[PDB]
């Protein structure tokens, strides 16, 4: 089926300023969206802010401000950050949006009409910081900000608190068998595989019913009212998850403002998500609660949930109070936006908690972006080697020539597979493996010497080198969007060949194509010293 490729990020709590974690998650969403756009697909990428709940209301109280003003201010900060980070997100959703509120009420009514919501009680532990219900097996002893003994979440280390409330309960226990069918029938639906195995293990053990409302006072009346019961508010998580559905139903003008909410999601062809990008910390809400809500409501389920890991800087926790900060905008100005994005995406895969350091960052910038890629682009466009500033016409290919051509021809199918898992690190490694091959070929062929010795040979070497560099760059373009444009300009690749599966094929740019003009002092990636 042909539809809009729908990729999302989590909507982030606005209790504090945006930091690296939100940027990282949103980057992954951006990259996937971008790759499907260069395949020539329709895309809708979604990100946003999670603005209701006790957590946010209480953060607003701490700063001595009204929830409306606090959420608007912090949401403003997320937008500014994401704009500065230079993503290509199609819409930024806020759970305070009035159309979102309408969608939450529609979904609730469906759950109720289906018979999957009843009035009951939650008596148990709750982590406000995580907005998460927890069993006694999931808490332990710890310390609050006073130094006193308290209970904390095993998941997250945050303070937990005992709740005893009459709440509307969702019949999650009734969806065990159906969720297990779903996992088994779609063994790629959760990524990476070991997180998929965790989810099944958890659901195998059995599911309790889930509280989907809270008494209004507990939430400082900062939440969406339960339809038909003004004393209750909708669980912030049921509210939050619903953003994906809301997003799928919004018509958005060229300014990026929501202008209309459609009744039937099919009308816009986005729902359900092809990929939900999340962090490991919020796996249960997306891989258990969400599909259960959807199954109850008769809505289609998402194709993939991909959950990545947490970050560190110099093998330590990131916090201002702890004295270990990683500001993404600061680091992008110091090293470059595309370079920083490359590093975040190259340095760690989802199974790992990665490690930034200025040292390792400089090693990758110098090693991979400058020595491997940048080097290659300058060689194949150099006045010295490419003396006519054009894509030459190749002569006959040797076996060594053909081995390289083969690697290049195979590259898109391989990189495509990795992007679809999705596993962005593996795609980058695949493209750079081919780049390393091209460098070894060039070294082997010594085109600087061929300029004088054998110009007919130089034509073949140069043509393959240019074509390798174009194809690698096209595949790296979701990761280095600005630099890929520079590279293409230097190579003189026409606009039409910069996008589309058609241009994944070897030889899509004809010989005789002129290179772009050169600048006396220009470099794609400039090396950094080692102090
Ligand atoms: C529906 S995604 C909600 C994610 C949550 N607001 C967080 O920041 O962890």
């Amino acid at each position: 089926v042909e539809k809009v490729f729908f990729v999302t990020s989590p909507i982030y709590y606005v209790n504090a300023a945006p930091h690296i974690g939100h940027v990282y998650s949103t980057l992954i969403t951006d990259v996937i969206g971008r790759y499907h756009r260069v395949k020539g697909e329709r895309v809708f990428a979604l990100t946003g802010t999670d603005e209701h709940g006790q957590k946010v209301a209480e953060a607003a109280k701490q700063k001595q401000v009204s929830p409306y003003d606090f959420t608007t201010a912090v949401a403003g900060e997320f937008k500014k950050c994401f704009e500065q980070m230079d993503y290509s997100i199609d819409y930024f959703i806020r759970t305070t949006n009035e159309q979102h509120k309408a969608v939450v009420k529609e979904l609730w009514t469906k759950l109720e009409q289906k018979g999957d919501i009843y009035l009951g009680r939650y008596e148990g532990w709750y982590s406000i910081s995580d907005e998460s219900f927890l069993t006694p097996q999931n808490i332990t002893d710890g310390v609050d900000k006073d130094g006193n003994p308290c209970k904390v979440s095993l998941e997250s280390g945050h303070v937990v608190t005992w709740v005893s409330e009459e709440n509307y309960m969702f019949r999650l226990s009734a969806f065990r068998e159906r969720l297990l069918e779903w996992y088994h029938a779609n063994p790629g639906c959760i990524v990476p595989e070991f997180r998929r195995r965790e989810v099944i293990r958890a659901v195998e053990k059995g599911l309790p019913d889930l509280s989907v409302s809270r008494a209004r006072a507990t939430l400082h009346n900062w939440a969406i009212p339960v339809p038909g019961n003004p004393d209750h508010c909708v669980y912030v998580w049921l509210d939050a998850l619903t953003n994906y559905l809301t997003g799928s139903r919004l018509r958005v003008d060229e300014s990026g403002k929501e202008v209309s909410l459609v009744d039937d999601f099919n009308e816009l062809e986005r729902f359900p998500a092809d990929v939900h990008v999340i962090g490991k910390d919020i796996l249960k809400f997306h891989a258990i609660y969400w599909p259960a809500f959807l199954l109850s409501a008769g809505l289609p389920l998402p194709k993939k949930i991909v959950a990545h890991g947490w970050w560190t800087k110099d093998r330590k926790k990131i916090s201002k109070s702890l004295g270990n900060v990683f500001d993404p905008v600061e680091k992008a100005e110091e090293f470059g936006y595309d370079a920083l994005k490359y590093f975040l995406l190259r340095e760690s895969g989802f199974s790992d908690d990665g490690d930034y350091s200025d040292k390792n960052m400089i090693a990758r910038l110098n090693g991979e972006l400058a020595d491997t890629l940048g080097n290659l682009v300058m060689r194949c466009t150099s006045a010295k080697i490419n003396v006519n500033g054009e894509w030459p016409s190749p002569a006959a290919y040797t076996e060594e020539d053909e081995s390289l051509i083969q690697l290049i021809k195979d590259l898109p199918g391989t990189a495509d597979h990795y992007y679809l898992i999705p596993d962005i690190q593996k795609a980058i490694i695949a493209v750079f493996d081919v780049l390393r091959a091209i460098n070894a070929y060039v070294t082997d062929m010594a085109p600087w010497k061929l300029v004088k010795t054998d110009p007919e040979r130089l034509r073949t070497v140069l043509y393959i080198t240019l074509e390798g560099v174009r194809v690698t760059t096209l595949l790296l373009s979701p990761i280095l969007p600005r630099k890929s444009v520079v590279i293409f300009d230097m190579l003189g690749v026409p606009e039409v060949h910069r996008k589309g599966i058609e241009n994944f094929e070897f030889g899509a740019v004809p010989p005789g194509t002129r290179l772009g003009p050169a600048v006396e002092g220009e470099v794609l990636f400039s090396k950094r010293s080692t102090e």
